């Protein structure tokens, strides 16, 4: 079974909604809801895999961020740790950089349901702040 660290960006503005973006059909947690964010390279630090997939994704550079959540989930086919970054400063304006769909969510009408079920914890804490 496949071992995987996946650095993500909780995109938060001070209207208190977040961008998420929806992945693709034929990928891992098909159709579902995200935060931006990707595989940790070999040689990169889960602070810098997140600004480099912030960029490649939604083309922001994140900074002065912090970790909200790291956990680990065991999918049916593989094994990943999620390192939950808390973005609120940044430069740039988050759009669908890599053609997939994005836009401004309230934090309050976010759906677990939505995400993957890795997430469950994190959506719910974010709703506590
Ligand atoms: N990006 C992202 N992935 C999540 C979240 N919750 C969650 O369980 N995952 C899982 C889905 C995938 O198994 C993995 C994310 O990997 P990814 O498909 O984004 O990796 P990537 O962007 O580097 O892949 P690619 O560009 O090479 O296609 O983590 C989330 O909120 N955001
Ligand atoms: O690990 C994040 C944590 O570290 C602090 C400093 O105590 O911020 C540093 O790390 C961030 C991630 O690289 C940087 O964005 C930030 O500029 C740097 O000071 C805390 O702010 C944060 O909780
Ligand atoms: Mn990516
Ligand atoms: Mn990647
Ligand atoms: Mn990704």
């Amino acid at each position: 079974m496949k071992k995987l660290q996946i650095a993500v960006g909780i995109i938060r503005n001070e209207n208190n909604e977040i961008f998420i973006t929806r992945r693709a059909a034929d990928a891992h947690m098909a159709n579902k809801l995200e935060f931006p964010g990707g595989k940790i390279e070999m040689g990169e630090t889960p602070e810098q895999a997140v600004v480099r997939e912030l960029q490649e994704e939604v083309g922001i550079t994140p900074q002065h961020f912090s970790l909200f959540e790291k956990l680990e989930y065991e999918f049916p086919d593989r094994h990943i740790t999620l390192w939950f970054w808390l973005v609120e400063r940044w430069e740039g304006e988050p759009w669908g950089k890599e053609g997939q769909p994005g836009e401004w969510m309230s934090l309050v009408g976010l759906n677990a349901d939505d995400f993957p079920p890795a997430n469950e914890p994190v959506i719910a804490k974010l709703k506590r702040l």
